[PDB]
């Protein structure tokens, strides 16, 4: 039978709900259980594809081609269950489905109301997502006490009643502020948040308290007294330097044992050896390289969360501390190549639009002509090819049909325009003589795509003759996926997204090689 | 171990909470359990002795001398557990106790707050009241969602947590209104009341729905869905003609079985034979007499609730329907003796003050001179003696020192003034030649007193010579308790309160004889 | 006509409500208005005399002898209106008054309820406190959303309706937390607190936001949007180093102009010259002395708030930075005189009990024998006299009858025991040849007392012969109030409390002289 844990937040948002849910799922997975996580967003957007990177952050791509939130990236980094479209949906999706059915006439002339019909749709989606697992962690976005999240809370309360309270738990996150005047930690906001959740109709079973420091025992006893929660179920989660210590903290406080007691599960003791290994590797670097990431969404760092974490994972595998410096593309466009000095390696991540693309072309030129290690992802691969064709093959302002519709040299164009967006995991074939073959150590690889424009095969032969090699191709139309500069210490560009598959316990060959190249370059340049 | 049921009300007051609690206790007592009931009043009055009859109703006197509410009269009528001071207390009592302790210094210089100290006092009183019983029914006055009753609800929530939820139940009463426009019963007020109770921090276990008619099954299913309560625990209690059918209704709906399942009690099936006997006796009268009750608090009928019910009980024992007509004393004072015509018997209950006493004297005169059966209780006994002394013994305006401090003939006076209030049960000795001896059929009786002024023994010998007999006396000072007119079909006056001991299953000899005399008088006067 | 401002707090307590109310009253007083402040405490204690210093802090003594809270000390430091018993009362006081009246029978047999009677008592007290002033600031203790403060809020809502909304304002204090994760300030707790206050029935007119930093304009616009408050009435009050800058900040944000617009008051522009003078004096010290305060309540610094502020005020008058070091008396008792080294002056404040008194005697001995400046207040004066009598006059363990009832040498005793607590302001006569005469520069002074035991006049002549001089006496019994050591640079002890009369704009002669003596001692000892 399937057990459900519902995770909600109070007082303020931005408490770190996804990280805590991922850590708890990691602990449960370490005990041999089959767990999954699903995210509920109170957004009217049907999917985050329309959303821009400088509002919520990077868009995560699943194996099957769904576009989701950064939370699913967190979950895939923490557990070994592959996410899909069933692990994330919004309010807009539910309303669209119900409106479609009502227009089609599926409700047989009945009045379509919120409490029966909207909450029925929500419950159906939650059950279909959780089917086939031992434990399901359902995280509810928004703060408890807001108009936007009331249908979700009502649905989960009804679901808890229908399923049974011996298979459902409720977990509430709160903020315990610290006041420097009295020098104490205040428990009143938690009390009022529990009161609001009770007014909705849900009794918390576990209270997770978020604070700068650890919550004292007397404060936890007070919380237990005022919130109908047992004293053992008031769990403290202080701020940490590394998110990889959070499973250890929650395990030491006994959250896993309490959850297993309530759900009547007889699972062996948790083995957190891999997480301890990750902590040990992180705590003991032997070097320090600086990587320059040049992109257009520098203002909001969450636009590159997966890429930053993948660089960190590669550093962990190479036992090297990685220092990411963010460089704005328009700065390179106007100020020049001065900013790019003092960098052991350069990374150009993906993006949409023409703003800052010229700066990216300048950056690729500088890296290629200065033998600085370079990694290009999606848009970076395109700008690298454009720079190589223009300034090494003399294509006289070759560009992409994305930016200039008519430039007489469409090196990058839609597959139709060789003179719909590719989504999901695709298979790619690696050439035996290239760097990526020795990096992956496999004949073929599988990676995820979120692009529209491709590399023009008609103009590809000339650029190949100029010296640029192709390291990977698709399955049917032999679309170019990986390119490489031969006369370079390390110069790899890829059409797909490798950051959506790196994990702190396994890493990724591409980023490990990139960081190793950066370390070797700094040792050479010292 | 002791189990606790906490009974609260919502939407509106005056739902009949005490009757429902008494009926449930009756059902539990019919299964062989040791139950008790306690009442919590949100009043600032320390005790109802200061309160006037035309605000809340008659004052109930326990065996030990406590003054309480009408609810304790209900409870003593429904169960066979004697009440005391431990079964009723107010907010004012708790605050007085805590203020006394704080002034005395018992709190050792700590700050006396509401949540720790007031609720600790409340919990201590509740535990001391409930000690030594199988089940304790704690009824909380006021509506849920009011300022006045928040300390009580907080205290009972904390008590439920401390004691354990396998020994505590919460029962909520609500109003299900009926709207004649749509012709339906509305469940929304119940939903909002349950939400308010949850906001306080209590989850109901049982919902009792009050309505003119029975609540339909679909409405109950809706209530169960919206209130986290199982569908079997939504109990309908419609308006009834007789409060004696309520235990049968609650038993038929399965409330007792659910309560016994939750508390893990193995008690035999309920035997409600006596209540069925009472219903059968009530439903089948053979006669119809009319009794005139003359008093000063006629405006509020709750000022004579116990006396009215005792007359009804006597009628049930005599298989006679009793029709109580209320006559205002000042009406007799001004309009005259015209109102008292067409009455088979006359009752004068107790009271305080001089307003209307002359009308009572007129009424006693009329009854004595017309051979109409007469019953006098406390003040009625005094006015009967005054009338007999004045208009048969020629005492020339003899009165009580209560009304006129100096009248030269103090037939009624304080024990000091023979030329502090007696409270509780006292023993009395019956004379062998009198009516009350054959009525009680016992050498001695025990009854309850709530009076200050007594009968003057110095002037008693003359009135005894005039013809009036004394039927009962006290133990030490031979205070007169019962008097009788010999040349009358039925003329009994008592100093105590016999209505505080009549029950529908046992009755009372005095009221049974009074009603029988009324029936005989009507048969004679045909 | 009298205008009322009601000040409440939300989210958490300890926001600094009294300081903000005092600053606003200071601004209004700077515009020529007649203002007063009153404090409402949700305590069951009738008065803080029973409370101990290590729970809430020092007890404030008014001119008329009332014992109050530290808030009244704040108010007297900020405005020039003398407080009294009418400026502070608790829940326990209101309940005691109502219980007394109900027992006495003043309510004529009616039921005494919370909403009519308790709130009527509260309103009567508030009106009697505010009568005769232009503006009244009523501060309500407790957080909005607690059981303990609901009667106060209901009373003030009813009062606002009765008086009129053109003479009543509501001011709400909230916490705007800062989250280091996102690096933003969160407005959600303020939104929920305003919702709770609205649920009680009060619409805020002004929102005062408390935070580490200043609240940004966009956040304030959001607060205005969500809370029905105009954008100009959302006032930011960040944490400050000096509480004397708070009136300037509130004045710069336009709170005074808004309040005067709402109340239709035409008062001249605020003149905050004196507060600017205080800030200038504080910001520019020329020296740095360290003062050792030795006492028994060192654990809670609020037990000496007035004394600490008075030392700071004296330093401001002497343009000297004052560094207060707290020394525990039992430390001196056990560890010895080692702790008292490196101190330019020593202060012994008052207290009750024998614990630590021996350490105080040791400290007085050390100061007297080392010519370190010494100030003694109440208990300190007693221990100084005990030390002088024992170790200079050889009284062989002379003590107070407070500690040892029978010691054969009662230098300190009750006025009866020469072989009830003095409260309020009393007049004292200064001797012309003493230090205090040149300090006060007046024949007589008026100060406040909170003591029981006095100096024995019978044994006083011997100690006077030994060398100790008496500098002040009472009016009728010539009770000793001030003593002095002649062969000392500065050694003054007083029976009264001079810290209850020092203000940052006027200071106090005694503490100014004490701090000047400390500076001279350090210059000598350098
Ligand atoms: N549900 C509650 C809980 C507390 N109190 C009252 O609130 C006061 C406590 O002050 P406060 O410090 O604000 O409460 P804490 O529980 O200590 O909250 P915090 O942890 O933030 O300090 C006490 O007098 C108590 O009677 C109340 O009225 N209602
Ligand atoms: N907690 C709830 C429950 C009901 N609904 C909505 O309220 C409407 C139902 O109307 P109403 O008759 O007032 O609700 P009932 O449950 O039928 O209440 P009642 O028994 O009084 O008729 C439905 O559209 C439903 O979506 C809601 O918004 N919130
Ligand atoms: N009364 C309100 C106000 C806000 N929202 C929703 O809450 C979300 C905003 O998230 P949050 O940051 O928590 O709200 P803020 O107003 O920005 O609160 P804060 O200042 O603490 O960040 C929005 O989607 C909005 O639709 C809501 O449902 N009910
Ligand atoms: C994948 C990405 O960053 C988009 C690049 C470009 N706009 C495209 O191919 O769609
Ligand atoms: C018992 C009663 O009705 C009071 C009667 C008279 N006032 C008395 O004796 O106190
Ligand atoms: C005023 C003070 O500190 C008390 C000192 C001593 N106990 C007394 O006189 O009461
Ligand atoms: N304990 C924690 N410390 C830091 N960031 C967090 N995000 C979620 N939980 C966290
Ligand atoms: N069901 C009911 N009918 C009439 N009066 C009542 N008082 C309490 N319950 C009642
Ligand atoms: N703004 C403020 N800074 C510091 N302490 C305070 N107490 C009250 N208001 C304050
Ligand atoms: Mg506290
Ligand atoms: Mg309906
Ligand atoms: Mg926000």
């Amino acid at each position: 039978t399937t057990n459900y844990i519902f995770v909600t937040g109070g007082v303020v948002s931005s408490l770190g709900k996804g990280i805590a849910a991922a850590s708890l799922a990691a602990i449960l997975e370490a005990r041999g259980l089959n767990v999954t996580i699903m995210k509920l967003d109170p957004y009217i957007n049907v999917d985050p594809g329309t959303m821009s990177p400088i509002q919520h952050g990077e868009v995560f791509v699943t194996e099957d081609g769904a576009e989701t939130d950064l939370d699913l990236g967190h979950y895939e980094r923490f557990i070994r269950t592959k996410m899909s479209r069933r692990n994330n949906f919004t309010t807009g999706r539910i309303y669209s489905d119900v409106l479609r059915k009502e227009r089609r006439g599926d409700y047989l002339g009945a009045t379509v109301q919120v409490i029966p019909h909207i909450t029925n749709a929500i419950k159906e989606r939650v059950l279909e997502g959780g089917e086939g697992h031992d434990v399901v962690l359902v995280e509810i976005g928004g703060t408890v006490g807001d108009i936007e999240s009331l249908p979700f809370l009502e649905a989960i309360r009804q679901m808890a009643v229908e399923i049974g309270r011996e298979h459902t738990l409720f977990m509430h996150l709160t903020l315990v502020p610290y006041m420097a005047a009295s020098g104490e930690v205040k428990t009143k906001p938690t009390q009022h948040s529990v009161k609001e959740l009770l007014s909705i109709g849900i009794q918390p079973d576990i209270l997770i308290c978020r604070s700068d420091r650890a919550v004292p025992a007397n404060e936890r006893a007070k919380i237990a007294l005022f919130c109908n929660v047992p004293e053992k179920a008031v769990i403290s989660l202080k701020d940490v330097d590394s998110i990889y210590k959070i499973p250890g903290l929650l395990k030491s406080q006994g959250l896993d044992d309490y959850i297993c007691k309530r759900f009547s599960l007889n699972c062996p003791e948790a083995n957190l050896s891999e997480w301890e290994q990750v902590i040990f590797e992180e705590a003991n670097p032997v070097s320090e390289v600086t990587i320059g990431m040049v992109g257009k969404y520098i203002e909001l760092p969450d636009a590159y969360k997966s890429v930053i974490e993948a660089l960190k994972h590669g550093g962990l595998k190479n036992r090297v501390s990685v220092n990411i410096k963010l460089i704005d593309s328009q700065d390179v466009e106007t100020r020049g190549v001065e900013i790019l000095k003092g960098l052991d390696a350069i990374l150009v991540p993906g993006g949409f639009g023409y703003r800052g693309v010229e700066g990216m072309i300048t950056t690729a030129r500088f890296a290629r002509e200065n033998n600085i290690p370079y990694l290009g992802i999606c848009l970076g691969m395109q700008v690298a090819l454009i720079d190589y064709a223009r300034h090494v093959a003399n294509m006289e302002n070759a560009n992409s049909t994305e930016f200039v519709p008519d430039c007489k040299y469409p090196v990058v164009a839609l597959i139709t325009e060789w003179r719909t967006m590719r989504l999901g995991a695709q298979q790619c074939q690696l050439v035996d003589d290239s760097l990526v073959r020795q990096l992956y150590n496999a004949p073929t690889i599988v990676e995820r795509h979120r692009h529209r424009y491709e590399v023009n095969n008609m103009l590809l032969k000339q650029i190949e003759d100029a010296g640029l090699r192709v390291a990977g191709r698709s399955g049917d139309d032999q679309l170019v996926e990986i390119i490489e500069v031969p006369n370079h210490p390390w110069f790899v560009a890829c059409q797909f997204h490798p950051e959506f598959t790196s994990t702190p316990r396994d890493g990724h060959p591409l980023f490990a090689g990139f960081v190793k190249a950066a370390s070797e370059f700094q040792k050479r340049q010292a």
